[PDB]
């Protein structure tokens, strides 16, 4: 689990969104596994605006942060789960690293700020849903 809080927005994995997230929906994209809901309180996470391919991610199944090299956001084939049939997920970044299903929502950060959140995994490869292109998160 996990979320990004920026301005009056909450960014979460779409497959983990709550009834409150859907009742205050701002934007959602099944192809990216992203959902953004509105908040009353103001968040102060910083979103990275860059093309960094190195960063650090939080892995809750190990209570540890790991440094990783990751690919640029792209369309990647993702196996079926209880939340989606087999499909291509867009804006996804892969790295060699550990993850388990409950790790979804852990933040990936570079020197510029928040890059994305864990969204997929398996076979020792972890995938992060990018948020750097969502320029509206700051206004
Ligand atoms: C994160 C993880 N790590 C290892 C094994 C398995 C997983 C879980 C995983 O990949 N999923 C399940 C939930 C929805 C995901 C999606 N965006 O389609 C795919
Ligand atoms: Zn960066």
């Amino acid at each position: 689990s996990g979320a990004i809080y920026v301005g009056n927005y909450r960014v979460v994995n779409r497959h983990l969104a709550t009834h409150n997230d859907w009742a205050n929906l701002v934007w959602e994209d099944s192809s990216r596994d992203l959902l953004v809901s509105s908040t009353t309180a103001q968040g102060c996470d910083t979103i990275a605006r860059c093309d960094c391919q190195t960063g650090v991610y939080y892995c809750s199944s190990r209570r540890k942060h790991y440094p990783v090299s990751f690919s640029k956001p792209s369309l990647i084939f993702v196996e079926a789960s209880e939340y989606y049939p087999a499909r291509y997920q867009s804006h996804l970044m892969l790295a060699v690293g550990h993850s388990e299903p409950g790790d979804c929502g852990g933040i990936l950060r570079c020197q510029h700020g928040v890059v994305g959140i864990v969204s997929t995994g398996g076979n020792g490869l972890v995938g992060f849903a990018d948020v750097r292109d969502l320029l509206w998160l700051d206004e």
